[PDB]
């Protein structure tokens, strides 16, 4: 019921207390362990409005307080005669700090508390809420000088009032399935940019087209909007030693915006609340350029790079990874566009795991996607234990909206 | 109940069944994942049970399974329990129960291996000389010149705890650590410990950095020996880099078997306290891990030195670049010397043909990612991409403490 993790790097144990207020399930039992599974009324409401404003008013430092009684008395009212409720600006970018905070996949929250966060809960229609978001694109990528951000759309109500952003990232690359049996473009994306395209956008069709927003107000059939082309940072990536590594043609988005999550705090749902930051480089150049199901360029890069893949055992592959990834963050960089390196980044992540065990009692973390996707012993996150569960206020998973839609 | 695991690189899908046949537990709870957490005397009362369970097993697998050999079988073992409170498990049953603690070990990588183990009955064995003398054997046989094989010594079972048979070391062959006066380590800081115990029993120490440890050799609960394997019988292989002319003057080396010695196989509820094991090293285990932790031989800044890599921004990624070439010069420097090794490519692809081939063949495979990726490159490894579910069959490989922490010394 008290649990140790143990760096076995450096010895260093820390006590995990921060679990016994779990609350979610995380799909393992005694008999099984799913840690590697991707995705393992007026009654339920108060209980978890009750837990939420209970921490909100311990956090302020105001627990059992007169404000602290009266304001479950106001929201258990509300509840009792709206069957919702409304957080208060102040329990809202909580709340929302605080989901990131208990975020177990995501390596970057040391920065947790730097949270910018948009208000958007008085948007009505697409157009509105393709503003927001254009204002949310360009107050985040700041000329390159990256500032985390989120945008809340309003709560779920009946659930057939749902807003709604359809694309997965605010920011992403078009896939088109070709007579040639190939895929052009982000294979990733083919399914929702055929939506689009039989929604009504017409398609550049090309390899590096930025998809066009999605965009569902108040269970409404979604709606296409072009983002400003000038909102759109993107970075042309070359080799600081590679002169021929420009000719591949390959560029990136400077900003990493999920827009498919739901954020729920203190038992409502927000399932439109896209939320950015800044790359940690292996997200682009590891995943995004050399997933077999992704632009998979590893076959081009070795080529040119005239390494022996003849045989496995060359580690040609290994070779192109690592200059694939020094050639995206040296073009970030020389850019000046926020990046970090997965060296720095789990570093950083340890040092905010120490913070967490010493000030909450601990850090939930779910080591199969902390750990970086190339040379992960090598990073201090592979030798450290970590405790996995879920707490709220959270980020969770929800379906792929054109699977529910009703048109 | 089915459960399904899912590629995502392939969009396979598979479905397990196996997990219905495990009852051992995970450290997880509906509350709490505890899959990246290292580390998460028995009576008549609990050995029948455990017994009766193996022996359907190993009779279903010969197509036997109600037989009257079947149950004549179960009868004899439980005859044997009440009355003499333990049993022998008879010379096939031993063989088919090594190999599946091998196929059910799911931190293990190289699995598809599982049904060519070699299986080296040393139950008759009494003393340390006499272990000594097998461990040598085995060491012999497995090495084969460079084209390795696969094989498990076996000896005596627990019986009342006060009698185990017990390797102190935790592989057959490892280096020598020495914590210098200055703080520094000579040789590798994993065996410090251990080494230092082999110091005080008598060993005397060349002190270098590549120095094969004696074994530590307890028989029948009895205070442990020390002796030297022949050193002809230790291959060793010269690491040296196909371009790189300097990465020979680095005077790195290392073992051509690794041989675990320090786990506890446990088979139909008895417990073989001695069992070590050995196959090959896939690559990375070396090159990775033992050359580039930093509590083990930690070479990436020397490595990185002589390659002249940017070594002030850590967003040169000169430590991944570094890391690349020796893992380069460890699978040439195998392959060289005609010495079996696997590179993490090979072995993953292999292992994800492996686990395809038990769901449809056995309903199951049970695998634990945070172990099967290997420690670089991982998203480049079909593995990486996919869901696996980790549960607890028998026969199985487990953990067991060291032995140093539990000893009762005679003197
Ligand atoms: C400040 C820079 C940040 C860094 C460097 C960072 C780092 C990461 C990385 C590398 C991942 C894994 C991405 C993947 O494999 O697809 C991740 C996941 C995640 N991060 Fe962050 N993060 C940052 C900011 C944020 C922000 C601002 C939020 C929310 C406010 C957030 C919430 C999440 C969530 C919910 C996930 C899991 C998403 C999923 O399951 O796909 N992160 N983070
Ligand atoms: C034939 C070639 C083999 C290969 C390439 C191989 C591959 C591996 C690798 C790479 C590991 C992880 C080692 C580490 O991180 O320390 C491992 C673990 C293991 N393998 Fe194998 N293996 C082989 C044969 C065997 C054999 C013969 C057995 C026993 C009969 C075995 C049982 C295990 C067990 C129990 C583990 C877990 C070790 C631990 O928890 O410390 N493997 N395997
Ligand atoms: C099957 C496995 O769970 C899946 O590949 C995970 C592994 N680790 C990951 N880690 C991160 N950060 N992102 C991912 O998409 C994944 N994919
Ligand atoms: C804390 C973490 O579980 C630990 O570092 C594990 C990670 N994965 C591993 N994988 C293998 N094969 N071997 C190991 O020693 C480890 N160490
Ligand atoms: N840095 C972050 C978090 O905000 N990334 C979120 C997912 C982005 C995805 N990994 C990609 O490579 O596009
Ligand atoms: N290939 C195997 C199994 O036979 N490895 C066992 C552990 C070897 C350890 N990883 C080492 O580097 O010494
Ligand atoms: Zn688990």
């Amino acid at each position: 019921r008290f649990l140790k993790v143990k760096n076995w790097e450096t010895d260093v144990v820390l006590t995990d207390t921060l679990h016994l207020k779990s609350t979610l399930e995380t799909g393992c039992t005694e008999h099984i362990c799913m840690g590697s599974i991707m995705l393992p009324t007026k009654d339920q409401l108060f209980p978890l409005a009750k837990e939420f404003l209970d921490q909100y008013y311990s956090s302020i430092k105001r627990f059992g307080s007169k404000a602290h009684m009266d304001r479950l008395e106001e929201v258990n009212k509300e509840i009792e005669s709206t069957s919702t409720y409304q957080l208060k600006d102040t329990e809202l970018i909580y709340g929302a700090k605080h989901a990131w905070r208990n975020a177990s996949r995501c390596v970057g929250r040391i920065q947790w508390s730097k949270l910018q966060v948009f208000d958007a809960r008085d948007c009505t229609t697409a157009h509105g809420m393709f503003n927001y978001i254009c204002n949310h694109v360009k107050y985040a990528t700041n000329k390159g000088n990256l500032r985390s951000a989120i945008t809340i759309f309003p709560q779920r109500t009946d659930g057939k009032h749902d807003f709604r952003v359809w694309n997965s990232q605010l920011i992403r690359y078009a896939g088109y399935k070709q007579p040639d049996g190939s895929t052009l473009g982000d294979p990733a994306n083919v399914q929702f940019t055929e939506i689009c395209i039989q929604q009504g956008w017409k398609a550049p069709r090309g390899r590096f087209d930025v998809l066009p927003l999605l965009l569902q107000a108040n269970g409404n059939d979604p709606e296409l909007f072009q983002i400003p082309p000038e909102l759109v940072l993107e970075v042309p990536i070359r080799h600081p030693k590679f002169d021929w590594f420009k000719d591949l043609g390959l560029k990136w988005y400077g900003l990493p915006a999920v827009s498919n999550m739901l954020l729920e705090i203190g038992g409502l749902e927000f399932s439109a609340c896209p939320f950015s930051g800044w790359y940690m480089g292996t997200e682009i150049g590891v995943r995004d350029y050399c997933d077999n199901s992704r632009y998979n360029i590893l076959e081009e890069v070795a080529k040119k790079m005239d390494l022996d893949m003849r045989k496995t055992s060359s580690l040609w592959k290994d070779q192109a990874l690592v200059e694939i990834n020094i050639a995206v963050l040296y073009s970030f960089q020389s850019d000046k566009v926020t990046i970090v390196d997965h060296h720095s980044a789990t570093e950083s992540f340890i040092k905010h795991m120490e913070n967490e065990y010493r000030c909450r009692g601990g850090c939930p973390a779910d080591w199969v996607w902390i750990v970086p996707p190339m040379s992960g012993s090598i990073t201090p996150v592979f030798h450290q234990e970590m405790l996995n569960y879920r707490l709220t206020p959270s980020f969770e998973y929800q379906p792929d909206p054109w699977n529910t839609h009703v048109w």
